[PDB]
């Protein structure tokens, strides 16, 4: 029962591991988009100007 | 009687001897069906996750 506990806690880490992964590619698209919304708030605060 | 009395424990003897082996081939077998079975559950908690 040992050894099922262990194998199985193992290979829940590293699923977890893998998980970290797919939240880190998301945010990092995500910076990226508010970077663009960024730049697009600069262009309207321009734009505003008569 | 006597005589009679100890040639048959001698066998009986030997016939348990065989008892326990045949009682050992079957653990082993057994042992490596609980082994594979292991394997399987780690291959599932793996499958788990999404």
């Amino acid at each position: 029962r040992f050894t099922s506990n262990i194998k199985g806690l193992t290979q829940a880490a590293r699923n977890a591991n893998d998980g970290i992964s797919v939240a880190q590619t998301t945010e990092g698209a995500l910076s990226e988009i508010n970077n663009n919304l960024q730049r697009i708030r600069e262009l309207t605060v321009q734009a505003s100007t008569g």
